């Protein structure tokens, strides 16, 4: 069975983090859904107060993994060929590359895809969907088995919501409706408008471990 | 695995089937929320003067765009698609069976959006139509280039919100042309209807061009 090895290696990822004392993120979404960018955003942030490694995972993994390095982050690419997810065999040898003794925040991007990275733990704290209002407003209630798995469901490019008809207020019923533990976040990283809320997630999760 | 080439016997299987019906069979892939239905929405109204046509909506809860599809006044097969990150040619061959092929002259099929899986599963379609959006960002296609040469036309769609996502619209263009010299480009706005006229054109050439 392919699930059972991966979660076996899931709990084995989550224990090595922990005995070094590393708080690791899964960011999800569709394609183009803004996952980097928030992810730059955050190093922004953050990096003042705590070492940030990413993992960046794509078919051509250097587009993501080099923008998230010009903001400091230490980055290790994973080409993902044709998978559709990472999984957590491909993020293990991944923390081989990361002195995580020097490292307190992990930021690992997954592939853009909202149906094969619910089932597949990476061994992370942390599981984030990002969703975006162009992708329309039926995203959230066509995608119920990715949106359960998430602890921060975010809604983002609100600023665009207008321009393809989607109605953000349904969006946050859908998302609450299909997953009421999970925090939900309205968000624009072009304005920066629900920013602060996606930040305050980030750093609570740290502080919850 | 074996998968790919079984795959392909029931894709030309498929093929052979429509073409005994005088049926032409389009493909349209892409990214989440790219505009495949809408896409498919424009082209039912403007070719049911013309051609009748049939629709397979293949999707986790295909339930929404079978719906939207059926009030444009198609012959919907909707296909749960479960965990499956692609529709693949035994599925679809299942789904002919629920269509009269002989009162049909073109078939939309919606596939699963995924720019990843489809690009190896041949449906048994005539034409591959890839339909990404500005909106994903203007590195999508060199992104993705395994899907993009399986294409026979690349729709670069919502190029009326290319500048508010800093999209880069004639490099997207240039890039779909270089990875796949022989695919057509179009770009396009299903909300402005610019390079609409396109689109119909591909399809029509490509009805003209069968066997
Ligand atoms: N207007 C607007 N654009 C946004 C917003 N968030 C992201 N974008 C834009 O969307 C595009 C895609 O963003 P990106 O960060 O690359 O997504 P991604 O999810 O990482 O894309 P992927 O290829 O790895 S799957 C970029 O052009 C970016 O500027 C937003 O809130 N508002
Ligand atoms: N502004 C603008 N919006 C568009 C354009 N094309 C599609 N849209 C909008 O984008 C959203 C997604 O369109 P839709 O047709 O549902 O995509 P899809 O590719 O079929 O999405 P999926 O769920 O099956 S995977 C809708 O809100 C639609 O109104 C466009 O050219 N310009
Ligand atoms: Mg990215
Ligand atoms: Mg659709
Ligand atoms: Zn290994
Ligand atoms: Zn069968």
């Amino acid at each position: 069975d392919i699930l059972k090895a991966n979660k076996r290696l899931a709990d084995k990822n989550r224990k090595l983090l922990n005995k070094h004392g590393v708080v690791a993120f899964d960011f999800m979404g569709a394609i183009g859904s803004g996952k980097t960018l928030l992810i730059e955003k955050l190093i922004d942030n953050l990096k003042d107060k705590y070492k940030i490694a990413c993992i960046a995972g794509d078919v051509i993994a250097k587009f993501d993994a080099e923008r998230m390095e010009k903001h400091g982050a230490k980055v290790v690419p994973l080409n993902t060929g044709k998978e559709c997810h990472l999984d957590a065999h491909l993020v293990g040898h991944a923390l081989e590359d990361l002195n995580l003794d020097e490292i307190d925040l992990l930021f690992i991007e997954n592939v853009g895809n909202l149906i094969c990275p619910a089932d597949f733990d990476l061994g992370t704290h942390k599981r984030i969907v990002v969703i975006s209002t162009t992708e329309g407003d039926d995203t959230i209630e066509k995608h119920p088995g990715i949106m359960k798995t998430a602890d921060l469901i975010v809604i983002n490019k609100i600023d665009l919501a207008d321009a393809v008809g989607a109605d953000i207020k349904k969006m946050e019923n859908d998302a609450k409706r299909i997953n009421p533990d999970a925090e939900v976040v309205l968000l624009s990283l072009k304005t920066m408008e629900g920013f602060d809320k996606v930040l305050e997630f980030i750093e609570k999760s740290v502080k919850e471990v």
